[PDB]
DNA sequence: AATAAGCGGAAGTGGG
DNA sequence: CCCACTTCGCTTAT
């Protein structure tokens, strides 16, 4: 199956769900979620995984926080803003 | 109080 | 048993 960071990057690269997520600085890999439309994006994540329960942004963001040590996706100090690693962007 | 964003421990569940 | 997520209490700022 597809990893969450790759699902998010795929969305960004295709301009699907443009109301839900967008680049802030695409060269740096900084991207941002919509306050009001993030739940439809998380909902789509959960379906794509076939999960038992419905996926919510909180649980998606819980998953994102695990990337913080290994580094694929880091939280930026702005509202709803994260950043892909350079390694993630090069692939 | 209310609310949205943000955090991390911990047990559960996947993985041709 | 780790991967790679998946499913409260706490905390801060408005």
């Amino acid at each position: 199956k597809i990893r969450l960071y790759q699902f998010l990057l795929d969305l960004l690269r295709s301009g699907d769900m443009k109301d839900s997520i967008w680049w802030v600085d695409k060269d740096k890999g900084t991207f941002q979620f919509s306050s009001k439309h993030k739940e439809a994006l998380a909902h789509r994540w959960g379906i794509q995984k076939g999960n038992r329960k419905k996926m919510t942004y909180q649980k998606m963001a819980r998953a994102l926080r695990n990337y913080g040590k290994t580094g694929e996706v880091k939280k930026v100090k702005k509202k709803l803003t994260y950043q892909f690693s350079g390694e993630v962007l090069g692939r």
